């Protein structure tokens, strides 16, 4: 199964170089104290097993898996749901890649529960040969929707448990509302 | 100052052992491929002014500053409070070094309503000189608590200034029954 | 001082971020499993201490300090000479950041016998307030000049002044060492 | 296949931890203000081919692979032949593992011209399970050995002449080696 692992290359690759970009967004605001509207940042390539399963899902031909969009993702995590638009912001405003696709599941939660901001970037990778461009996508979220679909995502390991699932999804989503209504202690 | 920052380099080094041995933990369990107990590692050294701040209101003669018990400090993240007391056993049966201390506001919460179990440790450390010993606190807590202390945390670290602080109480509450619900969810699924 | 600590903010940044896209070149390598032109890379913020130094003799005034070239640095280690060139047309590919300076040290050596080759590059560095171009030096070196540099730096380490019997030479120490590498680069030669 | 990937689990990890206990040696001079005898510190875990063909090779018996000694290994570099002897100390006098094997290389240097100092230690990993024990092989050397080493040991790609020059060129580097501490000695002087 070398065949695959050397594909991923260019994945690993520009996943560990935008840790290292996003992450140090956060540093710039730690000399000017502030707050930060990032809490932290994690990056993953899918397991060669899961691409393979996934293209099939989604019927895609194995010469064009390129056009999967979440080979290579990164996410990340703010405290407060109008942090997730300063971060759009920045995102978009950033030139060292280009927006390609997004998708909102804070404004339209998905039916199983599921909240984040999914935007799809195409960044451009320096090689030895030449310049490839891969599809990363990047999530954000609030700690209270990771908190949520960590938990879900696991249960991958029943209709009852379905609804009780969408049921505390929302329950989370009232607590976020309820700490950035608590914000307003700006009140000083 | 460089003076403090001949103190704080034991405690920077032991941050970063801790931080590399329980990944240990998650990186083994990625293999033999259950739900891993423990989710995310982060380490801090306290920065001096915390240093000196918090040595004043709880008097501590700066000469005994090694006696507060947090200087160095490891959390770690569960997705269920399961997986709180399975790290809580791993980490008495660790050889590397020695419980001393313990904690538990999972049981008892504090007045704020901060959730977390307080573990402190004494890691020894090899150095020029000899052998080195030092405190270093490790905190386990749920995604969910974590979420709640980290945005408590904040807003405390703006001075600190009434009905504001008993919904963050109640907010506490929430978060605690949103951890009980996931846990139900979890054994049902048993089933 | 705690002007500094914000100002080398886009420094450190921008050293993190050469990093780890220049293992990566070595990373396309493991999986080749051929002869990689990069063996090591290195990266420093320049201290407070030598930043100030290093502005009064280039004659930089302190309020344009940004146009010192190395305040950020990128160090790369190669196995022969011939690798140097290999990786100098590479950097020169890339279009995350621009060539502005380039000194061959090696061809030309320097007067104490310090060899590499330096070459400045303009970095593209993303911030909140908009963007930021950071000057950072990349050296690259093979490991026989790395093992002199490195340890002549260190004995300059030692109020700068220094004997002349100790000056009797390390550059001869440098010609000696450049010819380990003359002759590494011959024995290679040999592949029959 | 997977057999070997949780086999090499526990040196990963063993290799993961002294790569931060060793790298911090070095950070504890960043403020003693004086040199640091460790200048940097690189880690790997063998490659299972790598580890077949050893065994395969030394005649070792598979089902007892982990009597192989550097099936994890870390190295340490020095900028003079002093500094390996001060390192090697500190090894010895360090409690979270026992030295059980060594091999002077610089001392009595091989055929090909190889130079090293190499320990052999134990190491106490922590598991869930319990506490293993896991051989690692530190591997130390001075900048000088280590261009040659290195450059050596990727020439894995023969001639008779090509292994007497070869030869001399570790011992150049070895001179250059000594005319370095040298030229450090009467640096001292002043
Ligand atoms: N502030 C904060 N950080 C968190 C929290 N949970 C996890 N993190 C961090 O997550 C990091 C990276 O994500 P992780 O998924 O845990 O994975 P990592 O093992 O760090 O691998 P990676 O670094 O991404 O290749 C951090 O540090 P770094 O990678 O930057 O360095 P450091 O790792 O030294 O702490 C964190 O501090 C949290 O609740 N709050
Ligand atoms: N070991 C060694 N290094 C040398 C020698 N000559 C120049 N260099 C270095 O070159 C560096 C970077 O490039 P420059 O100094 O700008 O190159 P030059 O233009 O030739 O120097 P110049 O501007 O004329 O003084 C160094 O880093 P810095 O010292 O500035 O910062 P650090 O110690 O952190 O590495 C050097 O130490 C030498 O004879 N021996
Ligand atoms: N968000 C939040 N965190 C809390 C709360 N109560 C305690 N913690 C924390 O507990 C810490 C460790 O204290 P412990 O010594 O284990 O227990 P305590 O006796 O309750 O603290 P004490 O000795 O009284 O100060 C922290 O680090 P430090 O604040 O000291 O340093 P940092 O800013 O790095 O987090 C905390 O922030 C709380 O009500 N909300
Ligand atoms: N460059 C170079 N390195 C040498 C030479 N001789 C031995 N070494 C190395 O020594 C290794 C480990 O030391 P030991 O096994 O304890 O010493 P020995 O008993 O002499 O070797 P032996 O058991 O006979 O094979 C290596 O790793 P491995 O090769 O096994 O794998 P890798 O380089 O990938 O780590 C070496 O390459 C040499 O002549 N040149
Ligand atoms: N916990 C959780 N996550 C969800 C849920 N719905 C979608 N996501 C995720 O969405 C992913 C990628 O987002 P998108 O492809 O842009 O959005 P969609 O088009 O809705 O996904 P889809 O085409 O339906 O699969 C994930 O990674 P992957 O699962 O593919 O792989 P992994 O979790 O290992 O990263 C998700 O897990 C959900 O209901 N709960
Ligand atoms: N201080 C110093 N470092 C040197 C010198 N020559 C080489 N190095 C190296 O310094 C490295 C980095 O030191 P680290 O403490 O590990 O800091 P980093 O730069 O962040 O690397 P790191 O990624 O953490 O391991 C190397 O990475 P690796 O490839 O080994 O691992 P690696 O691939 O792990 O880089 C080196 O080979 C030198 O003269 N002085």
């Amino acid at each position: 199964d070398k065949q695959w692992e050397r594909f991923l290359v260019p994945y690993r690759q520009a996943v560990e170089e935008l840790k290292v970009k996003l992450k140090g967004i956060r540093t710039l605001y730690e000399y000017e104290d502030d707050h930060s509207p990032i809490e932290f940042v994690t990056g993953r390539v899918k397991p060669v097993a899961s691409i393979l399963e996934k293209a099939r899902r989604k019927s895609i031909p194995l010469h064009e898996i390129e056009t999967m969009q979440d080979i290579a993702g990164l996410r990340i995590m703010c405290q407060f749901v109008d942090d997730i638009q300063i971060v759009k912001e920045m995102l978009f405003a950033r030139k060292d890649f280009t927006v390609v696709d997004q998708r909102d599941y804070i404004a339209e939660h998905k039916e199983s529960g599921y909240r984040s901001y999914h935007l799809v970037v195409l960044y451009p990778l320096q090689t030895v040969s030449g310049e490839k461009h891969v599809l990363v996508e990047i999530q954000i979220r609030t700690l209270a929707m990771n908190f949520w679909a960590t938990i879900e995502h696991s249960l991958y390991k029943p209709e009852k448990v379905k609804l009780r699932l969408q049921r505390a999804s929302e329950a989370a989503s009232r607590l976020d509302e309820e700490m950035s209504e608590i914000r307003g202690v700006q009140e000083a």
